[PDB]
């Protein structure tokens, strides 16, 4: 038997049989369940997942078992056997990004999943021309505020030869410079990379949102630093929308949410550089990243400022400041004309997602823990929503801080 | 083979090695994990009963001992006599902290170690299990400082039935069904208000009319007991600044009374057990208050807070909410009834999570259940990782005895 899944805002039952096809593991047992956990973890295993691939995608376009699927896989097979590896077609590479957004069980917004425009760096040979990519996905993707999802893919790993690596765990991130009493000024998430930074020539700066420049990594090269033209870099400074004193926190955040350092897996190929960006969900900002305690950790600070009872946590001072914060980040966004969703419409957008899936390949890999948002959890609608976590593939995937 | 397991926030990391004592197996594979769903012999009785046994007695540092061994005996010729065997009253007190103590989804157990146990194995008859809750419900409230306690009813036992409390809780509103269709009262009751309907009670047509009590004794059918008035400490909602708060005529009652699990000790099962602590705030104001499926008064809130609803960037969900959550916590300590807010409860858990590490080496913890519904990431606990398994003694749930 399959799951069975139940929505008890509604009563709705549905059965997750894709989660059957799960083929790599994860960390729960019957003993034991590790679901909290932010960190779980030869030809012919290599030909099985080419397979597999190719299957899904002559499924995709609604020709399986047609000439053309049985003779890309006699030519997959044929070229594993030849060189023990083998190349993506353009249409497959498409497919194939598509299917890792669609598959990652942490992602909200994977309504989106069928929108994505994918960027083939695949005959890419420097970090200079690196670059000149990354910067062409940057202003894709932006354009100037109206976002738009985008990936761009560079050359899979082969043996013999390193890989390209983005050292950079984001596009744009912000300097943590630490202080030398423990502190940090800036970002605290970024604190080793902004050390890497200095630690090959960059020149640092004292303020609290100091762009980082990129350090970027070609086969079996150190890694080379690029700085980002600042006209690229699309920022919001923040207000709030009836507390005037609160533009005067001097608070900025950036526009695109551009992961990089996660490895993108198709068929059993592996591409260790691969990054992708869509746009913010704003408590992402307004609530992780200003308001995690070893984040920007502003909470107290906005709370005095909006004269409230700090001293017992009765008074429910920390969800007051946070709403307003959340309520100053979609202000400010809006306000500037960059794309940004709130929790309740991404979460909404969401149930939609699940609800398309469970028609289209019946079931969704979701990780409750990870979908719902980190402030009014029960008030949003994926909360009463049950939900099975399993690994599909394509997929991105963590992978080891390339020093 | 121990999981490793770290908080984010501090950096910390510990080693639960007791989930290897985990008894039973829960709902996860490697392949999927079903954490989020809600609900996921004389020899087989023996086993359990002598597991039970051996842990009660390392725990009292005198096992291996002279009443170790007698003890054993005593149980192994209990069952061989009649099928089934009886707890020393030290046994049960024991049997019912650990229960609560290894209830994963339960966020206060930093006061497991504090629990009036009442038994009632004694029992027989309906109205006997009537004034056995009474007192219970009695001694809990103590006037609005409210203090833990359960009451054991008689066991299950072969070829006779079982003591059931058909009400979910002591204590719960009626839901009335209409002609709209909507539900006036608790949806959540719609059910056990039917059921109360057709075994005698003349229902009432408010919002918060509290139930009667459907208890029943061995095979006979259940029987309806009404509440003293005076027995059921409620609270009115106010506001400390919003004036017309008060207006909206909401109200909630003190004693959060779980009357529809099965506790289960040493291979035997109690299905009459009901135990009640002190609430935490947001489960009465953002889940009983707010959920859609419950008295769902969200949006009525944010029109009388002169929200902006046409559009949910304005987070008129989230003021209304975090507003709904002070006027409770407001009127509870104005009427002198104990509770607890969720950034206190859950501070506390993390104290738990200590001790337990320094105890026994780990302790099983729901991290869908800890995490409180509102202000997740803003608690200690969400940015806790947490190992979640089943141990013996426990709190279970049951199929409805209808
Ligand atoms: C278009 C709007 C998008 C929104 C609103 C969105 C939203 C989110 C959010 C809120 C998270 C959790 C992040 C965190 O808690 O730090 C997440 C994770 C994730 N997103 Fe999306 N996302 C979007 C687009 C994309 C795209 C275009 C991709 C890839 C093509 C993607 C792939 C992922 C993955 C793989 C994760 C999980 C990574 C991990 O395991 O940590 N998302 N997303
Ligand atoms: C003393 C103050 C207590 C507080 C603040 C507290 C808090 C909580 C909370 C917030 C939940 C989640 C329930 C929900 O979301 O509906 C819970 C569940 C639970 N509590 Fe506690 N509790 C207390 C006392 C007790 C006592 C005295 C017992 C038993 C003797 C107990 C056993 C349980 C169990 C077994 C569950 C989970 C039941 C299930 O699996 O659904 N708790 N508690
Ligand atoms: C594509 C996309 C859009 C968005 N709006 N947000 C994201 C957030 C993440 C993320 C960041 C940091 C960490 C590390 N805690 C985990 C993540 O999943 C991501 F990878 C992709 C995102
Ligand atoms: C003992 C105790 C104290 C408290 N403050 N709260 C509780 C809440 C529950 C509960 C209620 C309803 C449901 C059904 N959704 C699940 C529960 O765990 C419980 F059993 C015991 C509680
Ligand atoms: C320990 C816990 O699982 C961890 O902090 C998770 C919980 N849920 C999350 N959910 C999202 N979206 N993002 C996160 O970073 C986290 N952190
Ligand atoms: C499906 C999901 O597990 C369910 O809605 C859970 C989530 N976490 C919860 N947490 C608590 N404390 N109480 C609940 O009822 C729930 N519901
Ligand atoms: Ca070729
Ligand atoms: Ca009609
Ligand atoms: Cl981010
Ligand atoms: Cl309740
Ligand atoms: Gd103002
Ligand atoms: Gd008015
Ligand atoms: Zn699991």
């Amino acid at each position: 038997k399959f799951p069975r899944v139940k929505n008890w805002e509604v009563g709705s039952i549905t059965y997750d049989t894709l989660s059957a096809q799960a083929q790599q593991d994860g960390p729960c047992t019957p003993r034991r369940c590790l679901g909290s956990l932010v960190f779980p973890r030869a030809p012919e295993q290599l030909l099985s997942q080419a397979r597999d691939f190719i299957n899904q995608y002559y499924s995709s376009i609604k020709r399986s078992g047609s000439q053309a699927h049985e003779q890309r896989l006699q030519e997959v097979e044929a070229e594993v056997a030849a060189t023990g590896t083998y190349q993506l077609r353009e249409s497959e590479l498409v497919f194939g990004a598509k299917q890792a957004w669609r598959n990652a069980p942490r992602c909200v917004g994977r309504i989106q999943w069928g929108k994505l425009q994918v960027f083939d760096a695949r005959d890419c040979r420097s970090a200079q021309e690196m670059f000149t990519y990354i910067c062409n996905h940057i202003k894709y993707a932006t354009n100037r505020g109206n976002l738009r999802s985008a990936i761009t893919v560079f050359p899979q790993r082969c043996p013999g030869r390193g890989d390209f690596r983005i050292w950079n765990s984001q596009l744009v991130r912000y300097a943590g410079y630490r202080q030398q009493d423990g502190s940090v000024r800036g970002d605290p998430a970024n604190v080793e990379i902004t050390e890497l930074c200095i630690q090959h020539g960059w020149t640092p700066g004292n303020g609290r949102f100091d762009v980082l420049p990129l350090l970027l990594q070609a086969p079996d090269e150190p890694p080379e630093l690029f700085l980002l033209p600042p006209e690229l870099v699309l920022e919001v400074p923040l207000e709030h929308p009836t507390l005037e004193w609160f533009a005067a926190l001097g608070l900025r955040w950036y526009a695109l949410p551009a992961v990089s350092n996660m490895l993108l897996e198709i068929g059993g190929l592996e591409f260790p550089a691969a990054p992708f960006s869509g746009w913010y969900m704003s408590t992402e900002i307004g609530t992780r990243n200003l308001c995690d305690p070893h984040r920007y950790n502003i909470l107290e600070d906005v709370a005095v400022c909006m004269d409230l009872d700090t001293r017992t946590t009765s008074s429910l001072w920390k969800d007051k400041a946070a709403v307003e914060i959340n309520v100053a980040v979609l202000h400010s966004y809006q306000l500037a004309k960059v794309t940004i969703v709130d929790h309740h419409a991404a979460t909404a957008s969401f149930m939609k997602h699940l609800e398309n899936e469970q028609k289209a390949r019946g079931g969704c890999p979701a990780d409750w823990a990870w979908i719902v948002p980190p402030i009014s959890g029960s008030l949003t609608p994926v909360f009463h929503q049950e939900m099975v976590n399993y690994f599909l593939s394509p997929a991105f995937r963590y992978q080891p801080d390339p020093w």
